[PDB]
């Protein structure tokens, strides 16, 4: 039994007080709050806001039964007998308390009927979640393949149909019941730690997630080489056969930016050196000189990194002199079982574990190591009884990681401030993502299974802020021989997914260059085509950092008022232009795609489809997974480069998608030096957008380009604009108000600046352009 007794607004947070304690109410935006309960006690403070120490103004108004807290499109109601607080978006109930909170720490909030709920972070359960409960507890899952209630990144947050997110702002293992227990009812649970929630309002999904962002973090840009060719396996057993792997690409001419380094540059053996964290010279002999020689090439190294210091590491006994790790209650350091060893783990609670372990990342910085991989961070194993400076394992568990990505990104920026740091790690928490994280979904199995999983793991994270969430493309765990049709449907699917790593267990090789001719011939022009798309991939990031908006983007973003797609996993958005179906069975001869009604093209063949609701039937091929283009779509490319350390812009092809259904279309190309982490801030980038203006007799293109630039920004871009579906009815062009002819032949063997190919439906035009605005007038 819970009632109001008093309030006091100061300042500028609402303090309520119950017979059961305090509340603190206060607005981290016009559109998200935070609820602290138990807000008189000493607790951790608030990990998933990126500045908790933020209150805006916000007017509270009372009446008899109720008090109202309003922010700019949020209100909490807060009914004071029975105490319950309820939160609305204009006149509309979003999420109302149950019993609310109780006592070890429990919140109980109703659901609607027919409310849809997606959220938990990584679990294989479908999309929305209703109906399910699980424990939040980060967590390995080695080898999942079509099931999980339970893996390496929960989030403690959902996304609901009625377009808010919840976050329960809590780091200890946990629970959620998403209307299991009770068809009406969500209840967190926790054993401990802060007992907080944190509500955010949209109107749309794009704007619920811009407005989760803006409190939670939004993550910086990340260098542009972390949109190409990662080499990975685990793992290269010497500097001799890392050297040979970069060279492999080389002469097989496969793009290659960055090339992996698992656990054996510290070790000849996978168990039992974990911690040493310096270079194994038996078997890399000559690290700085293999660091500096790809470098000349344009290829970067990264670096595997542990939480765990092993008992038989050469480290153990400096770690424990630093106070680096973690104690037991008696408080000697704390050294325990786990997969790889005897050992103890890294404090990056304290002060003390900070300093270390950021030490030993400058000091390899310095000797070349150009981005970081962090593994394990679950903790992956973490005894109940281990002390950290702010508490024990079960408080703390979930935020581990993520403190671990504050200490290494905040030790990048300051050693390098010039540069983007890259850090990939397997676990955080909500707002991880602002200090850079990059998560990869495990160890998955090398079965269809687990390929089929993959959508429905990067839409769950990406609606929650991990835009670069992507897979170990190929498959990782176990397997004894290749399936290759599977690895050349995962590695085509990658080219549409966040980041292009494939990696797996070296008996069985992850690289697409050792795989056989045919496999090659098929994934080369794909790796390539990766490469062709940066301009659209490093836009989407672009926006990506600008508004939380996520690469990859769920079917149910195409209609909001149509909650039956959002159980949809297996079509997803690449961008805002791009439907893309990937293959997740052997032998598929076809497909059923639920393409938005509207005009479509197929990617690979120019088709033009259109749709008023029905789904559209393709066939498949094995070179190919089905891509549909939007009608209206701009889509830009420039050409194949090795390693985006030679990437220019010099040369620009875009393709236009004109259909008169369409009659006007936006698009836009993010340049910059792809390495300045204060490009944005600074408005050092070249942003160049299109308008197309398409209406019965005229199809009208105004181009233009804004921002301040950058060193190496070409003034001048050759351009060539190729108009699918164009009309076969355009006798002119107009370029800023000179008229050109269109030629009706040889378009493809003559250097026509506007030419019409009759047999392809494609209007092409070759231009310049230069810094002012340019427009381009087609007309009948
Ligand atoms: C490569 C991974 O090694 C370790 O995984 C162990 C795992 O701890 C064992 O339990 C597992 O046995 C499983 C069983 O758990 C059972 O669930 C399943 O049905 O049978 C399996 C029998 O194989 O054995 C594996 C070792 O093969 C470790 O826990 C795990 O984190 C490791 N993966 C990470 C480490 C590396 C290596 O540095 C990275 O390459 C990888 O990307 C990373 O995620
Ligand atoms: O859309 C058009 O104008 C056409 O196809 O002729």
């Amino acid at each position: 039994a819970v009632f109001y007794k008093e309030h006091k607004l100061r300042n500028d947070g609402l303090v309520i007080t119950t017979n059961q304690g305090n509340i603190r109410l206060q607005f981290k935006s016009e559109a998200a709050i935070e609820v602290l309960y138990r807000a008189d006690s000493k607790q951790l403070p608030s990990f998933a806001l990126a500045q908790p120490e933020s209150a805006i103004k916000a007017q509270l108004t009372e009446t008899e039964n109720h008090l109202q807290f309003s922010g700019g499109t949020l209100t909490a109601r807060i009914q004071k007998r029975p105490f319950a607080i309820s939160y609305y978006r204009d006149s509309e109930l979003l999420l109302a308390e149950e019993s609310g909170f109780q006592v070890k720490i429990n919140f109980r909030f109703y659901l609607s009927p027919g409310e849809k709920i997606l959220g938990g972070g990584q679990r294989i359960l479908g999309m929305d979640r209703r109906g399910q409960r699980f424990p939040l507890y980060n967590r390995a899952h080695y080898g999942y393949s079509d099931h999980s209630g339970q893996m390496y990144f929960g989030l403690p947050a959902i996304m609901s149909s009625k377009q808010y997110i919840l976050v329960f702002d809590n780091s200890a293992s946990g629970a959620m019941d998403i209307g299991k227990t009770e068809s009406d009812i969500l209840q967190l649970e926790a054993k401990s730690g802060r007992s907080a929630y944190i509500l955010v309002a949209g109107n749309s999904y794009p704007s619920l997630i811009e407005n989760f962002t803006q409190v939670t973090g939004r993550q910086p840009l990340p260098p542009r080489w972390a949109l190409g060719s990662f080499a990975s396996r685990f793992g290269y057993r010497s500097e001799a056969e890392t050297r040979a792997t970069v060279q492999k690409y080389k002469t097989e001419d496969f793009p290659l930016d960055t090339i992996v380094l698992d656990l054996y540059w510290f070790g000849k053996d996978i168990k039992g050196h974990m911690g040493n964290l310096d270079w194994d010279k038996e078997n890399f002999p000559t690290p700085l000189d293999m660091m500096a020689d790809f470098k000349q090439q344009g290829v970067k190294t990264v670096l595997i990194t542990e939480p765990f210091v092993l008992t038989s590491s050469k480290r153990w006994d400096d770690a424990v002199k630093a106070k680096a790790l973690a104690k037991d209650p008696q408080g000697q350091p704390k050294a325990f079982e786990l997969y790889f060893g005897n050992g103890g783990i890294i404090d990056v609670f304290s002060k003390e574990g900070s300093r270390w372990f950021s030490s030993i990342y400058k000091d390899l910085s310095k000797q070349g190591v150009a981005g970081w991989w962090g593994d394990l961070g679950e903790p992956e194993m973490h005894p109940e009884d281990t002390q950290h400076a702010i508490g024990d394992a079960d408080t703390v568990h979930n935020a581990y990681g993520h403190r671990w990505a504050e200490m290494l990104y905040q030790q990048q920026l300051d050693q390098f401030p010039e540069l983007r740091p890259f850090i990939m790690m397997r676990a955080g928490f909500v707002g991880s993502q602002r200090y850079g994280m990059i998560p990869w979904t495990g160890d998955v199995s090398r079965t269809w299974g687990g390929l089929a999983s993959q959508v429905e793991l990067a839409l769950q994270m990406s609606l929650l802020g991990f835009g670069y969430i992507h897979s170990d493309l190929g498959g990782f765990a176990d397997g004894e021989t290749l399936d290759k049709e599977m690895y050349i449907r995962w590695l085509q699917y990658g080219v549409f997914q966040p980041v292009y790593r494939p990696h797996g267990q070296d008996h069985i090789p992850s690289e697409p260059v050792f795989q056989d001719e045919e496999t090659k011939a098929i994934l080369r022009p794909l790796v390539k085509l990766r490469y062709r798309m940066l301009p659209y991939i490093y836009t989407a990031a672009y926006q990506n950092t600008l508004t939380g908006m996520p690469l990859m983007r769920p079917l149910f973003f195409s209609d909001e008022k149509n909650p039956a797609l959002i159980d949809n996993k297996t079509s997803y958005f690449w961008g805002d232009s791009l439907l893309v179906t990937p293959i997740t069975q052997a032998g598929v001869e076809s497909v059923s795609i639920p393409a938005p009604k509207g005009v479509w093209f197929d990617f690979w063949k120019d088709t033009r489809y259109q749709t008023d609701g029905a789904p559209l039937t393709l066939p498949t091929d094995l070179h190919t997974i089905p891509v549909l283009v939007k009608a209206g779509a701009f889509m830009p490319y420039v050409p194949a480069v090795s390693t985006t350390e030679d990437y220019r812009s010099d040369s620009l092809e875009i393709h236009y998608y004109a259909d008169a259904s369409v009659p006007l279309a936006q698009g836009e190309i993010f340049e910059d030096d792809g390495k300045d982490p204060n490009s944005i801030k600074r408005n050092q980038f070249d942003l160049l957008t299109l308008q197309a203006t398409h209406t019965d007799n005229q199809l009208h293109f105004q181009l233009a380009r804004t921002g301040k630039g950058y060193r190496g920004m070409p003034e001048r871009r050759a351009t060539t604009l190729v108009i699918h579906n164009a009309s076969d009815q355009y006798q002119h062009l107009d370029i800023n108000g000179k008229t050109i002819a269109i030629a009706q032949a040889d378009c493809a063997s003559t250097p026509a600046l506007a030419c019409y190919d009759q047999e392809r439906r494609q209007l092409q035009l070759v231009f310049t352009w230069g810094r002012e605005a340019l427009n381009l007038r087609l007309h009948k």
